[PDB]
């Protein structure tokens, strides 16, 4: 049996999703296993998605300030770990943000900053204390949320993009895959080891904060990890001099003023990872620091606006600088 390379790579949930995959399965069983992970890609779209009108999710938003909505254990799940890392940021991360967001995504659309008092409003309607989750404990029973505010409405883009590089995750092993990397627009899964047969780990690029984006900056070498950067030039619009990008600050209501240009998590699961890289933005570097002192099971990799470079011991013997205009502290 040889060792074969294979990569499928399609537009869905907005961005380009790509999976890679070396195996020495038989090239129908890898291929029947790339259909699935495209399949599932489309069918999430329509459960997650915060800009369709036709998706589970914005039927749910419909329902605000209404009765409990039955849910899939998937998304019940996936709203349970966003209000834990809400919690747990102390809101940096807020996935009822959603009467905010829009207001900033028409303003991207036409490059206009939304409102002051209108702003005020929105911001009135993001408290996700006001999410609650229920499921009963009998056989069968329903996943149910209910949104007890009016008119607030969920946005889990800041942690879909994981969910589902560890829904694929699971499904590649189902299909007796062990190395592959996933990326979902920037969004890595390193799983296993790739093959150079010798055996190596994924080398994982972090870009160049203000780059044209084509090159890495930095590499960092992992293997069974995720690695997911946020950062302050990948979606904004400019107007009147000002840049404006999508990384919202709750206590503002206006995209994060912070300290750092990116911030790259490495995770176990892909999930986490993308909820607190978003977090850790908003919260700046000090205040990260302290955040990612409650999950010792992830490192972190932070970039500054003046090329310095600060990892944590558990990856920065595995990060080589490309760029040498960047510099890494050790
Ligand atoms: C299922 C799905 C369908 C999508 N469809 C489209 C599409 O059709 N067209 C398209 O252009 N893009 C689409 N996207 C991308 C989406 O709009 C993201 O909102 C955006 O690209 C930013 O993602 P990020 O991963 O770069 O940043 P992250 O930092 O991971 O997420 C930032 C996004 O989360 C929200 N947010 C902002 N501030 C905060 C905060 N403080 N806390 C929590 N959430 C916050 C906003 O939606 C923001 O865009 C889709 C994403 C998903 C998951
Ligand atoms: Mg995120
Ligand atoms: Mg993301």
């Amino acid at each position: 049996a040889r060792v074969r390379e294979y990569s499928r790579a399609e537009l869905v949930i907005g961005t380009l999703c790509r999976v890679r995959v070396y195996s020495k399965r038989p090239a129908a069983e890898v291929h029947a296993a790339l259909e699935e992970v495209f399949t599932l890609l489309q069918q999430q779209e329509m459960v997650l998605s915060a800009n369709r009108d036709d998706s589970a999710l914005a039927a749910l938003n419909a329902q605000a300030g209404s009765a409990p909505v039955v849910v899939d254990r998937s998304l019940y799940a996936l709203l349970e770990r966003a209000l834990f890392f809400a919690e747990k940021s102390g809101g940096a991360f807020n996935p009822a943000l959603g009467a905010v967001v829009k207001l900033w995504n028409i303003g991207f659309d036409r490059a206009a900053v939304p409102d002051p008092d209108a702003l005020k409003e929105a911001l009135t309607r993001c408290d996700f204390r006001q999410v609650h989750l229920r499921a009963g404990v009998s056989v069968g029973a329903p996943h149910t949320v209910q949104l007890a505010q009016a008119g607030m409405q969920l946005d889990l883009g800041a942690i879909a993009k994981g969910f589902l590089a560890d829904k694929i995750v699971q499904l590649l092993t189902a299909h007796a895959l062990d190395s592959a990397l996933v990326d979902l627009g920037g969004n890595i899964f390193a799983l296993g080891l790739k093959y150079g047969a010798q055996r190596l780990e994924w080398n994982v690029g972090i870009r160049d904060p203000h780059g044209t984006g084509q090159k890495p900056a930095l590499v960092v070498s992992v293997r069974d990890c995720s690695v997911v950067t946020s950062g302050a030039y990948e979606r904004f619009f400019e107007r009147d001099g000002v840049r404006y990008h999508h990384i919202i600050d709750p206590v503002t209501g206006f995209p994060a003023h912070t300290d750092v240009d990116s911030v790259s998590i490495f995770a176990p699961r892909s999930t986490d990872a993308d909820a607190l890289a978003t977090a850790c933005f908003v919260l700046g570097y000090e205040k990260s620091c302290a955040l990612l002192r409650e999950f010792p099971g992830v490192d972190a990799l932070f970039i500054f606006p003046d090329k310095r470079v600060r990892a944590s011991a558990g990856i920065v013997d595995r990060v080589r600088v490309l760029d040498a205009r960047f510099v890494l502290e050790r």
